[PDB]
């Protein structure tokens, strides 16, 4: 199988620099021009499964590059963004001096730190291998597209190559393209990251 991955395109927290979290930030219009785009993009390229996170700056991504298509569509909240809790439409400046300690031990050790009444990249991380463990119920499906976020997409890079969940971050997602990971006998590899060329079905 082939998962064709797209983030959500720019959304108002990205311009304003926030952590967005599960807070419903809109798209801006240049995120509608990356999807519009990424529609033409992969036009011809024959999907048959759609899987989408619950965060509608998703849905809203999905419908402008599935336009006219009517491919069936999965919410899955596995893909959803990381859950920051509190810290959520808040920037980095001012949540260093309104939760200084609860923010600086994120920033010092993100890995195991939790947002202030939110997820730790543990239950994160954790619900990503799941959904990964779960690919083998789609094993009858050939051209999968996934819309989700970055740390999602991103992580599910690495860990589908078999590497840490820490090095996620050697695979960043960017907006306005689109990437493809094949997998065969649960070996993956990755083909495709970040391109806004005309996909070709392989």
């Amino acid at each position: 199988m082939r998962l064709w991955l797209i983030r959500h395109g720019e959304t108002q927290a990205n311009v304003d620099g926030l952590y967005s979290g599960h807070a419903p930030t809109p798209l801006t219009a240049r995120g509608i021009e990356q999807a519009q785009n990424l529609h033409t993009l992969l036009d011809d390229v024959s999907f048959d499964l759609v899987l989408c996170s619950e965060l509608e700056r998703a849905q809203h991504t999905a419908r402008l590059v599935l336009s006219d298509r009517q491919l069936p569509v999965h919410i899955i909240p596995e893909l959803n963004e990381m859950f920051f809790g509190d810290w959520e439409m808040r920037h980095h400046r001012d949540l260093m001096q309104e939760d200084a300690e609860n923010y600086s031990a994120w920033c010092n050790d993100w890995q195991h730190a939790i947002p202030t009444n939110g997820e730790g990249f543990q239950a994160f991380s954790q619900r990503v291998e799941r959904f990964i463990a779960r690919l083998s119920e789609y094993q009858h499906y050939q051209n999968i597209l996934i819309v989700s976020h970055q740390g999602v997409l991103s992580l599910l890079i690495a860990r589908l190559i078999g590497m840490p969940a820490e090095s996620m971050w050697h695979f960043r997602v960017d907006q306005g393209c689109w990437s493809a990971i094949d997998i065969n006998q649960k070996f993956a590899t990755l083909r495709v990251l970040n391109s806004r060329a005309i996909g070709v079905e392989n």
